[PDB]
């Protein structure tokens, strides 16, 4: 599924995200559009052997499993097939786990380089949250 910029705001906003770990709404959204494009299906393959899924980009080397990245874990305990649903309940869920780590959103490479620092209320504009 590619969502809509303020279909996926207000899914997220449902699921608990605006605010999470002090980041506002338009920060998750900026960061979806960098990661994804807004993608739930989108994947991509890392230099280390891992893979990235879903909405959220997700890593197969630490949060969810996939089969083929050896010494790997699964924190979210969840197939990473899972992250890749139209339903963003397990990207969701999976996402808190990560910005609660200890670096915060700087985990979302793309949302440090494209996101952080600038105008992300801009990503919830004109939407009816
Ligand atoms: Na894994
Ligand atoms: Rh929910
Ligand atoms: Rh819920
Ligand atoms: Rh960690």
């Amino acid at each position: 599924k590619v969502f809509g910029r303020c279909e996926l705001a207000a899914a997220m906003k449902r699921h608990g995200l605006d605010n999470y770990r002090g980041y506002s709404l338009g920060n998750w959204v900026c960061a979806a559009k960098f990661e994804s494009n807004f993608n739930t299906q989108a994947t991509n393959r890392n230099t280390d052997g891992s893979t990235d899924y879903g909405i959220l980009q997700i890593n197969s080397r630490w949060w969810c499993n996939d089969g083929r990245t050896p010494g790997s874990r699964n924190l979210c305990n969840i197939p990473c097939s899972a992250l890749l649903s139209s339903d963003i309940t397990a990207s969701v869920n999976c996402a808190k786990k990560i910005v609660s780590d200890g670096n915060g959103m700087n985990a979302w490479v793309a949302w440090r380089n494209r996101c952080k620092g600038t105008d992300v209320q801009a990503w919830i504009r004109g939407c009816r949250l």
